[PDB]
């Protein structure tokens, strides 16, 4: 995919998870730009307490406590994961 | 709004610090926050910590870990000189 | 020598400009010298020229489109930091 | 195949021989896949085609002549070193 396509993927990942751009980039790239694999990675890393509450500052950005943002971000990722799986 | 633009500036400082250093995201946040969001200070902190062996190989996301550290120090120092003038 | 220090800062300006933009060496010198060796202005000049189609695909040392896109994004990211 | 540390010493040597600014040094040596002999030959070819401006030779004689004179002497330095490599 072109940098333009990759950029829009990263925007969408950031929109779903509310994560700051470093984390967005690191997860999506680790998942080899596979959006579904990157949501699973995110949920796993969050399950292992790798992602601090402060990293979810971007949730609801126009482009709620930080602990709440973490919880909602996880729920949004699972919901999206549900849809794209079918 | 302002507080949103505040976060955006922080988010871009982190992203550029990550592109300069190759560090994993946790270390990026750690150093930049320790430098109080001062980008120049964060670069200086990265260079100092690296000289004092406070940045392990594990911290860097062809190249060996040694090569990734060297490249990271050279790039930080290159960007550093430009901020200074 | 202050002259050898003078040249060194110019050489490092060019080197960082090249690393930011991906441009071939002649274009690096052209833009940086046109900005009168001001790194910030050199970045602004690169972005502007690129918007005005004054920088051809051949000037980038991914596709040419992707190398251009990458260059503008990096130039803009550095620019922000210089400006704060 | 070499470490960055080593590649850097190669770039420093290429730069001492040719006196070229660092952008040209890196572009030529990387085009030569870090083969020092190939890089000297590319330098000579590029210079023969008037690709390298006289100002780019400002690093000739650095310690860490006219600009036209430096270009001529750097070409001579590259051929001599090239000679030594091709024993």
């Amino acid at each position: 995919d072109s940098l333009d396509v990759k950029d829009h993927k990263l925007l969408l990942f950031q929109e779903v998870t509310g994560l700051i751009s470093t984390w967005v980039t690191s997860i999506v790239e680790e998942a080899d730009w596979d959006f579904e694999r990157a949501l699973k990675l995110f949920i796993q890393k969050n399950a292992d307490h790798e992602i601090p509450d402060l990293a979810f500052a971007k949730l609801g950005s126009h482009m709620l406590s930080k602990a709440d943002k973490r919880s909602l971000a996880v729920a949004r990722a699972e919901l999206v994961l549900e849809q794209i799986q079918q």
